[PDB]
């Protein structure tokens, strides 16, 4: 197995942890964050969104025992001090949100790890990879990024549409669940004033680099897509609303058929396809990073259409972080 | 003053009632619904969304006294039996949702009213009117419709954009507050399965005829716009997200300037314009039916842009119902 | 197995259905409600609160096939016309909310059923039974009631406390999740004005007969307990807050120990006990009808204490409906 | 007028500011917090809970002009450096939550203020005062505390009940709106694990010192009251549920009459009384710190009763902070 250390035990770190338990190719052997082992165990056991942990959790000698396996727990602020080699870590899932450059993340490698996956968009030239879009472009780099949840939804769908019909131009909106960066009542948010406004009370316009980041994982789409977000009062699951103008005429039936073909073929397990009367909670726990909603989309004409795709912004992204870890470890 | 009777005391009937109190051109003299006078008074006095009624409410002899004025209260199922002439009603605000055809609505005129305004889209050829779009096309008809809240947001903005730059084609999404037709927990909704799913828990895709209805109030846009909705867990205020391809190149600055010009001129009081860091609650109580959000929109290029406009789906629409009543009574 | 027919496919009918699938003593063979088979299948498959159905659902020839078993689907308004004998139904779970008297419910027996369990408090002298409190008092009656969800939480806890320390008097509050009887925005609720007010926006005081109904399943407590409710904006899981004056002095530790003893003994599977830092979502899916929260309670002194117990108002109650069906079928 | 400086521009600081505008006895002349003047102006202008500021707000030369009055804006971390004498501040409203002892708060007086009101419970022996309970006990002290919002609700009601009927013992629950200390999704809360759980998803048991603090403002009740809280998914307005055993027999009618008498007399403007079918949003903006809900309460017998009283945890408390400022400045 690939031995993995998780840096940061926020929503992504904890859902990565849960998603890892079912895999045979990877084992989590260590977690680092500014939390006691007892508090870590509590956060793992009980989850408002995803329910009780499926398995056993005990604290012994200041470390965790999960499904009978020992997991080293540390609280180091400085990544260079993590002593990853002491527990034989191969790959670090870097999930704090604080170390999204080569200089910062590389400290994991100084500390004994072989490779690092950032669980957010890199802030420098560190390459990004999105399953279904460009895992095949991985070129042995020791530090990589899995981009963001919204990019993991938009890119696989954009690729299918562009490959079959040619995207001339597109504009995207994500209607996005509330996240940890938001506030329960109007409070300070110096760099994002709207995002400080009470989350349960409001539809809140927000920026997203996702559509543009698609141009990084799919260079053929560079400059052809951009977008924005609205944060709304749900605790999880989000939806992409993609409006595109197409080079080749395609009826809505042709579009449905092309997406369904991908979902059952090349992009199975990444891209999903439904014709059911679904709502966001139907995707709580969804592993596919993009589930096309056939009945929700609408075409104005054969060259101008609005497509709708769901994503569990916690679960899909977290599973694909693990997919990328396995991928770079081949 | 124009004497008005309200049929139906649901959200629109009650907010129409409140909005009328500040006007000098119109007086509400009668309300009909299947509710006691005491229960009517209760629903008027206390409102979760809009706060306490600003004024006095008393029940006397089975009727209402509001701000010292007597208001006849009846509970007739059959519009033909409403005896509107007995209280000198000029115009009926038909707000039950049940009488959206000429045959049904005309019964108000049989009962002694002179004209009728439906507070929803007509279901037959009854003409629709939207302030800012086509009030000037009113041709003395005795029964009319004020269309819907979403159409009142989309049409004024669409007209400004089309008049200045030429809309080749557009697709719209409304991110829309929860309404009375929805359910608190998953329950039966035979004709709209998704709309039966628990409203506080879900983003729910929903249909809307609004974009197409724009083609009815602005014939020049017939066939060029369509759209869809997502219902989200907020109790009021919604937002239009309009993606358009333009005939004439226009920078985002040109677009902002054109909307601001309308908001300060021809469409003052209908179309609004802001550059502030607003969120949906900032429009709770908004009287403009469309408030353009400059900072939230985004252009991909000079001919392809996404525009954002807010509307209080209760208050703006209700004020414009009254505007239409005054308009047809000139 | 006991063959069961469900009348009414609302929240209780559907969660009863799901909870039955794991049992070996009971099989659901028929469902009746004013819903198509296709719509029934949809409501079974997708649940906002409890996630996707664990198993297979198909519609064939206007009936359902669930986990490979055929289930007759009908839409009869009149219980006497249900033809329960045609599918060999032993016991009816009467979950419509409409037939809570002997006269009405007995029509199930005229139609060929042997016994009936109402899934709500009876409205006449039909006896009520609550597991942990008085199943042992069942005396072969053909029509019974499982009381209500709140009574199923309060009664087992009240019995433990009274049996060990003697309840002189108590007053209860339930902080209760939003239910189907409530409204998404302020709307008509002629017989319960507060309960018509928008559910997602409000704390709403509400009546409950639960504390008094305890006096029916535990006659020794008749007249000694009453209470009230507050409905709050959560979609499921509620909590009892019970304030009692005790005859025998008992420290809080003694109280904890007595509840834990019951939870591990006589009342295992009915009454639960936790000392963890739990919140309501931690009980979504809880099968125990009452889970005592040790850390949340507080004693003023050895004879006056406030005790806190959680219940999943859908799941616990539904499992105990099935328990009562098995019990009366012994 | 009394010149007031506000330290901290969180929910209490901002609602204090708004509530001050209508007063003639007090003027706010200065605000200090780690926020730009432009950001301060934004937070003042738009409020999700209380709507748009009623008046004018401009930023000039790095300070604020509000309703035509200049307000000095500073960003000093150290209270001793506040230079309150430079703007002639008489009293400081200390609303940061960080300086709740004599040592810390007194630094405002070193910096030129004459007196200080903490807008939260003191953490040392600094005396607390609650209008309706013990303003009359103020003995000229230069540093005081207005206690907490829950204490301002419980104490006036407790005093009326005790003065008329004698409280032998009581236990209180507050069902309390979400606050700024809570989290939008499950996140770290090292000293309060439950309070880190997602606020919009959960009923969350929480501690409160309020009932015990009543014993500080009303020494006759020392040791006779304690309580707990449940935080629920509403953005504002909370409710006290007080269960008391009484020395003198009192029917519920006697209790209602005694509370109504206080609300119309000695405690007018502090304690309110309603018999209407109210819900929490009906108190959004409520100035009374305790509004008795006659119809919601319930008596088991003449000596054991549960009483219900509403409070806008932002607005009532903030108005009474100002009342205390005026009181100590007499
Ligand atoms: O930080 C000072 C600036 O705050 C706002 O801009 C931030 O917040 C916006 C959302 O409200 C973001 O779109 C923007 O990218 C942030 O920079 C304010 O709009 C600016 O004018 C202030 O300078
Ligand atoms: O009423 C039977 C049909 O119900 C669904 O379709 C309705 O509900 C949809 C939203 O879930 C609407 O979009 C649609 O317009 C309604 O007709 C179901 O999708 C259909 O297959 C059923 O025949
Ligand atoms: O139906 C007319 C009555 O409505 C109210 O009372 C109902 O609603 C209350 C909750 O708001 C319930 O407590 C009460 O049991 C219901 O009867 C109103 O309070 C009454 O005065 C009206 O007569
Ligand atoms: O900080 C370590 C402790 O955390 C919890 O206790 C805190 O959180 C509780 C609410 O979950 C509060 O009631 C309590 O007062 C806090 O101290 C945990 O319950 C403790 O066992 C941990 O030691």
């Amino acid at each position: 197995t690939i031995k993995v250390g998780i840096n940061g035990f926020g929503r992504i770190g904890r859902i990565v942890f849960r998603a890892a338990q079912k895999r045979s190719d990877i084992e989590i052997v260590a977690i680092n964050d500014l939390l006691d082992a007892d508090y870590m165990a509590y956060m793992l056991k009980y989850d408002s969104t995803h329910g009780r942990f499926d398995g056993t959790v005990e604290v012994k000698d200041g470390h965790l025992i999960v499904n009978g396996k020992k997991i080293r727990v540390t609280a180091e602020r400085d990544p260079a001090n993590l002593k990853w080699d002491e527990v034989g870590v191969d790959v670090v899932a870097e999930a704090t949100g604080l170390f999204l450059t080569d200089e910062t993340a590389r400290k994991h490698i100084t500390a004994g790890a072989k490779k690092v996956v950032m669980t957010g968009p890199s802030k420098d030239n560190t390459p990004m990879f999105v399953k279904g879009a460009n895992f095949d472009k991985y070129a042995g780099q020791d530090i990589v990024s899995n981009a963001s949840c919204t990019t993991n939804c938009l890119a696989p769908l954009a690729k299918v549409i562009n490959d079959n019909f040619g995207i001339i131009e597109g504009l995207m909106t994500t209607v996005h669940a509330t996240t940890a960066t938001q506030k329960t009542v109007d409070g300070p948010s110096h760099k994002d004033w709207r995002g400080g406004r009470g989350a349960s009370q409001n539809i809140i316009p927000s920026s997203t680099g996702a559509a543009k980041a698609v141009g990084k994982v799919l260079p053929e789409l560079n400059g052809k897509l951009t977008g924005m977000a609205f944060r709304v009062p749900t605790p999880n699951v989000s939806v992409v609303d993609l409006t595109v103008r197409l080079e080749k005429a395609a009826t809505y039936e042709q579009i449905k058929a092309a997406v369904k073909a991908a979902a059952e073929g090349e992009m199975k397990g990444v891209l999903g396809y439904t014709e059911d009367d679904v709502v966001s909670t139907d995707f709580n726990g969804e592993v596919c990073t993009s589930v096309f909603d056939a009945k929700a989309g609408i075409a104005l004409n054969d060259n101008f259409v609005k497509l709708v795709s769901w994503y569990d912004n916690e679960t899909g992204y977290s599973n694909k972080v693990l997919d990328l870890i396995a991928h770079i470890s081949k």
